[PDB]
């Protein structure tokens, strides 16, 4: 009966935050160590870079900080048709959860910007912007971040874990679902919860 | 068992967006005709003045739109104490949740900013942006706007009516429950969702 309700994140799921940053990082810091892609552990990249050199966490941080580093991330590959698609499809709601920087100056526009920008007006009405995505109600969370928690002990969501450079190594027991790119079939999952 | 979780709403509930839009109009517009506070009826004040002459919709949206109006406004009164004494109950959570203008770009950031300001960086980890509030889980909400609607049929939150000038003459049928002001009860409303 009811829709289906589809919460997407939007960093490391629709926007490409690990390439942003990296490239930022290479082009501000040039003689500096970087972290290939391939080469990320863990949700925070600034926490890898510190244990990698310590004041390398700061420097990191100054890239995710700097006006336009949000407004300019690339669309990950596939993203922008697989929201679309997913969209228009009948008895289906989207929405678009985010968790803003907590030095927000040069982030929340920006992510509102992207948004219209990348997606388009349409888009904007279904931002969410939170720290604690627990608190929303949906059948399904897509997002790169391993570990999401929150007040709500049991969300309403099942979490899919959306493929990232820096959870690609990551093991996980059986019971929870990945996403492995836009291109595997988040359509089939939709339905599984259509089911149930 | 459970936390009481309390949404609180920002436009006129923490932040005086009525005082702060007649006050820009006035000082903007001084020779055009004005709704006073006490004559505002229904949420949407540009749909008020466009009644009264269909061009002021227009000059009244140019005020909320501008550079600062979001970031200058005053606070409710008593609304900064009640909020602090709220966060600080035991088992008892609080959100701010807000929703932005779709012209975002002097709305969101000067949001967080005020938060930042008027309550401090503890609250800005609290806020939640959203043009639906039917998806975000909640025991209260406490709102001025009279018709919440969205996606979700039955939201998890009772909707307490936060009096403002435009919803006071307002009749509600006995089971829609208000709040007069936050020198009215509102301890004694949350305590009646802890004992169900
Ligand atoms: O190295 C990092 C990686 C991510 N984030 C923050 C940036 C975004 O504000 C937020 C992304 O959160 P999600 O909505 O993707 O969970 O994480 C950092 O602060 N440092
Ligand atoms: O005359 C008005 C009154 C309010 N709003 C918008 C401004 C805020 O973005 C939003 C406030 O919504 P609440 O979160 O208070 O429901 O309403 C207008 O656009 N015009
Ligand atoms: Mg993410
Ligand atoms: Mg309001």
């Amino acid at each position: 009966k009811r829709p289906v309700r589809v919460l997407v994140n939007m960093d490391g799921v629709l926007a490409d935050f690990e390439s942003g940053l990296l490239q930022g990082f290479r082009r501000r810091f040039p003689e500096e160590p970087h972290v290939p892609l391939e080469q990320r552990r863990g949700f925070l990249a600034n926490e890898q870079y510190g244990a990698l050199r310590p004041d390398l966490a700061e420097k990191v941080a100054s890239v995710y900080e700097s006006p336009g580093f949000f407004l300019n991330l690339e669309p990950i590959p596939g993203a922008l048709d697989a929201l679309r698609e997913m969209n228009d499809m009948k008895d289906t709601e989207v929405f678009i959860c985010t968790t803003p920087l907590l030095k927000y100056d040069h982030c929340v526009g920006e992510k509102y910007r992207w948004v219209e920008q990348n997606l388009g007006p349409e888009f904007v009405e279904r931002i969410i912007l939170t720290r604690d995505k627990t608190v929303v109600m949906g059948d399904l969370l897509i997002d790169d971040k391993d570990n999401i928690q929150g007040l709500e002990e049991t969300p309403s969501w099942e979490h899919i874990l959306f493929t990232c450079c820096h959870n690609q190594h990551l093991a996980l027991p059986p019971t929870r679902r990945r996403l492995l790119s836009w291109s595997d079939n988040w359509r089939g999952i939709i339905e599984s919860k259509r089911a149930s």
